[PDB]
């Protein structure tokens, strides 16, 4: 069982105790550990922060702890235009330039693999997405003749339905990349006039419009395209969706006016770390979908959709009794890698929940 965590670069800027490097990860906890968001240019792998190159060094050091550790850099994100990963992978110029400028940069940062996060490709894209992964993957393989480990290919794939068939030849890039990570977490955010929680893990029988806007219909899905389950990775959310409420319905369907006011460290409308939402969550009223197995807080008009140890333990026995891969959790550094925040004196609390599940049988 693997745990893919993401660190994002830009956690070092956040103030106060928010700010965090790779300096505090523990380098026991996740399996494959993946920082966030290289760059291309003249189609070209490269850096994105004016302090990468110490950062990743940093990261890499991890496993001189432990060396089993293993590390990828993701190239794309969703502050990098889809447009230009679409650009890239349409001449077979740009591709395997960019491409046979890959593994020159991994081996001299210490990387053991790459991870594509071109965020949504579209219905146009399915073609070259598919050419990407296959070459890349061959460039792979004709680099470890040069004697080193060979290195790691991975995506990060939506969970929408529509998104799926839409870009994404999933019968195909299956049987390159190493592991798959659905981003089972953005099932909802503000562009829709209602509350709803963005991670849910089952339907709950109670509302269908998004009936495959779920964790397991997405996993469901992703198996009868064709994807193995040695190699699909179920996303968990580590942070939570916030909205400001427009009247004072709290229950299901509630209007909602607009997103969530933004959290004392992270800054942004929309979202709040693990670690804020432990501090919101006093003078909060808890409540629980018991339906979709995730729970919610309220105070004032604001109301957030969030996961807490018990839905994430949730979640994890799920990939279990699935036999997927494993798990991914989407930001180290939202989580409480203080471990200050959330009462207990635990370090990554979620991350941790989802380890011991997965440490099981
Ligand atoms: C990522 O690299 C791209 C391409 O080199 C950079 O985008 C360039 O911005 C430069 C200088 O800001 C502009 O003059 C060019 O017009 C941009 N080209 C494109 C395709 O946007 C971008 O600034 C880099 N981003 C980071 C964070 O380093």
């Amino acid at each position: 069982y693997k745990l893919i965590c993401y660190y994002t670069s830009w956690s070092q800027y956040r103030e106060g105790d928010g700010s965090c490097f790779p300096d505090a990860i523990d380098p026991f906890l996740c399996t494959h550990v993946i920082y966030s968001f290289a760059n291309i240019s003249n189609n070209e792998i490269d850096t994105w922060e004016w302090n990468d190159v110490t950062l990743y060094d940093t990261l890499n050091t991890l496993k001189n702890r432990n060396p089993n550790l293993k590390t990828l850099l993701s190239v794309g994100g969703w502050n990098f235009g889809p447009q230009r990963f679409s650009k890239i992978a349409s001449k077979t110029q740009s591709r395997r330039t960019f491409i046979k400028s890959v593994p020159p940069f991994l081996r001299t940062h210490g990387f053991d693999g790459l991870d594509l996060a071109w965020l949504y490709p579209g219905r146009r894209d399915k073609r070259h997405l598919t050419t990407l992964v296959k070459e890349m993957k061959a460039e792979f393989i004709r680099e470890a003749q040069a004697g080193t480990e060979q290195l790691l290919l991975s995506a990060a794939v939506s969970a929408g339905k529509i998104a799926i068939d839409r870009g994404y030849d999933i019968a195909q890039i299956s049987r390159h990349l190493d592991f798959i990570s659905l981003l089972t977490y953005d099932f909802h955010g503000a562009w829709r006039q209602t509350v709803g929680h963005h991670s849910p893990l089952f339907r709950g029988q109670e509302d269908a419009s998004s009936r495959f806007s779920n964790a397991d219909y997405a996993v469901s899905y992703m198996l009868r395209l064709g994807a193995p389950a040695n190699k699909l990775v179920m996303g968990i959310p580590t942070f939570g969706k916030s909205f400001t409420l427009a009247s004072s319905k709290t229950d299901v369907g509630a209007p909602v006016s607009g997103p969530g006011i933004p959290g004392q460290f992270t800054k942004e409308k929309g979202i709040l770390a693990y670690y804020e939402i432990c501090d919101f969550l006093q003078g909060a009223t808890t409540h629980r979908f018991r339906d979709q197995q995730v729970p919610y807080a309220t105070k004032g008009n604001q109301w957030v959709a969030y996961d807490d140890q018990e839905s994430v333990k949730n979640k994890a026995r799920y990939l279990k009794n699935r036999q997927l891969a494993g798990a991914m959790v989407w930001a180290l550094d939202l989580d409480d890698f203080r471990g200050t925040f959330c009462g207990q004196n635990l370090t990554f609390p979620l991350t941790s929940a989802v380890k011991d599940v997965l440490a099981r049988a």
